[PDB]
């Protein structure tokens, strides 16, 4: 009566998990740098269009990038997520205005050995940068993009320095307050995690390894021109007034209301 | 499978914003009214479109509209943004369901003058305006689409009313939390900017030629019907009514424990 | 020339494009055999886990058969439902043989059910949700403890409000998660007396008067005089405080491995 | 829609009847790479089992017919799904779990196994994966549906993972759908059946197989959860962060005094 169905054993391997091995250096030649620094220039716009459909961006004369909403994971290099895509093309630009890099088999910063030393185009503007103060020739303009964390593994104090800095500076950045402390930190303690074995590690070793004083000087630098535009106190100011408003309106607000 | 459309590397610069004047007042006469309603019923599906292509949006039997994304606005009068074409079509319904409209040179509301006697069809349904209480038919039912700051020009009390109202009612008009205070007012108060020069005027001078009470008139209106279509305060009425409920029937619970 | 716009040929957003069709539990009072009816819902537990994996398709008469699956795809269908309307649809075709009456919303009052063939649910059909509340088979409000109730109010309002009341009032006894805020036990019903009472321009007071405060007494004496505890309840709360207490006790030996490690 | 007929079949008192059922009639069916490969793929038998009755085969010699629960039989190889999870994760434990229970000496004795057998280290354990289990580690493929049954031969682990789900219930996804008491249910009707927590006490119980040995795996699988938290990890993180910023004042200072 119970007439099974035969089930034919097939077990859950690593073959069948999704292996994510992304590391950025499988992708650090594949940028002309002013145009992966333009793509990064409409950083908003391409996340517009992304919502709609996937995105074909040119990189070189010799690459591209297909990049899709993460849901779409697979193997293939060159289709990424949004926040891959960022990181890569950043990686790109920041190898010629970062002298040094990690080398986590010797657990120090090396020169990073360029045989072409190319100026990414000044006139190509980084809004995220330039809302935190910093302006174009920046060493770190192009490291102010989404994804940014995936940086971690070539720049650590640099891009741990940035998340210290949106951390303290939420308001001047214009953080809502939707977003925890741990929301700001949490896809760079994924990649601290990835490196390091948090697991089996300190916070404090992992600290000391890539050094507090090179997050110290990047700290400074990323911090020195934080501040507040015409704008943001203009926005600051209507807000507290049009509370205000909201307040001297509520007489009214009871009087229809009795009606 | 992928189906990626190019993205075309065009880089963000100093010069690709257009800071060109903008007035709705050489559009006041464009719109066949049913038509620009029934464009903006479908501002969702546009946008999504916008994302791939440009549109060309048939305004009437005599214009159109062709609407870009916000760096490829234009000097060219029938070349707009998505906001700034969403305004467009607005105003040509609004001219038909607001008597006044604001002369800056007398810095007071004058009566719009229309030729022709036009209700809007009151069968094309505006998801956004359902969202806020607004029935079809509703004098601002219209005015609740996206780029509405651009009506200050036209509806200054009425389109600050409801920048308020999206200020304290966020949650009930399922405002993304991503979204910061300063966000929701934002391009309200750039527009503000530019007419009363905020740098050399105060809000209060602002506020005041335009009128307070203007103001509170259209606040007043476009908060009455959130209150009463809020899902959060009727379920906590209900609670409160059914444990009171509940101790009405505890003499007739004991009553009946004895028998 | 070089924009090359495509051409959005205009079509407004109606109704049409909405399609929110009015549900109505007076347009299925006779699909269901009795006996087949109070099956299926004596398996809701089992139904539920079912569609998870695949939709279902209910038998509930000689001459009809629902399709339940979840998140209508704009069903207009009249026999493709959700879980919680094909509960309610079958709970209506079993009440309708138990309640003595219904109520009548252009009247403003209970009336007597126009019941030709009065048939007796099988007593041996056992259903557990009721047996959590103490409930008996037998009992005339056995087969309205179903998933999805809330669409019986407008057939049954008092008897629908005063079982919300039962399960606000003993959320613990009932093994109601907190996850489930004390709105989530009310929300359905309150969305189903907003659409019928036009809650935005009447009071809950006024409703609660147009069905009679005296019935939803009535009822609610009727649904909390069993409510209590079982063996096997008490069990399960005393384990979750032993248990507690050897997760106590074990705190040194836990701090001892941690710094080790 | 492509729907399934549902067959009407009433609940009745008929529906469940309760039958002992030991894991000791089972205890050399299984091929121990095969059982751990039905048990990697349990959430994909669930979902069959939704539309149709399931034969595992478990060795070259034996096969179980998986039912629904209230389809549960006394023929030997009928068995629930939560049965079926069960008989072959003891058939994996025998060999990654040196002792199990003896309710007649009231203690642990020694598992003897004629044949030395690891399970393959690469069929992998979802479940497990979570909780901040790897591989290799002999609580491995304990951690399965209808683990509650194996508390007859292994009850100091299988509390001692039921302790570890009532507290991690967050860190290891439980639905918040679920009471505590949903959590500890299953297990307590065994531990009801076994001790007679009528007559007995949980103390009682707790003394026969021994605290010692319950808080033994319990650290052993609560550790592995607490390094395994990604929002204990982002606690630390913040403090440690906010430390950090704190050191960079007089640098900062510094540079504020050299801008001007």
């Amino acid at each position: 009566d119970l007439k099974p169905i035969d089930v034919e054993v097939q077990a859950f391997t690593s073959a069948s998990q999704n292996i994510s091995n992304f590391t950025l250096h499988k992708y650090r030649n594949i940028c002309h740098v002013d145009t992966c620094a333009a793509h990064l220039s409409k950083s908003k716009e391409n996340k517009e269009k992304l919502q709609a459909r996937n995105l074909r961006l040119i990189v070189s004369s010799n690459e591209f990038l297909v990049v899709v909403k993460e849901l779409n994971d697979s193997t293939v290099d060159n289709v990424v997520s949004f926040n891959k895509a960022c990181a890569i093309m950043s990686a790109g630009v920041l190898k010629h205005t970062f002298d040094e890099e990690f080398d986590w088999k010797l657990s120090k910063y090396v020169k990073t050995n360029n045989t072409t030393k190319v100026i990414p185009d000044v006139k190509i503007i980084n809004r995220l940068a330039g809302q935190m103060g910093l302006s174009a020739g920046n060493p770190y303009y192009w490291m102010i993009v989404p994804g940014y964390e995936f940086l971690y593994e070539l720049y650590p104090a640099e891009v741990l320095a940035y998340t210290l800095v949106r951390l303290q500076y939420r308001k001047n950045l214009n953080i809502p307050d939707s977003m925890t402390d741990a929301d700001i930190v949490s896809s760079l303690v994924m990649k601290m995690n990835r490196i390091h074995k948090l697991e089996q590690t300190s916070f404090d070793e992992a600290l000391n390894l890539i050094g507090k004083d090179n997050v110290s000087e990047a700290y400074v630098e990323l911090a020195r021109d934080i501040g507040s535009t015409s704008k943001t106190k203009r926005n600051d100011e209507a807000i507290l007034k049009f509370r205000e408003l909201i307040a001297s309106f509520l007489p009214a607000l009871e009087a229809d209301r009795i009606a």
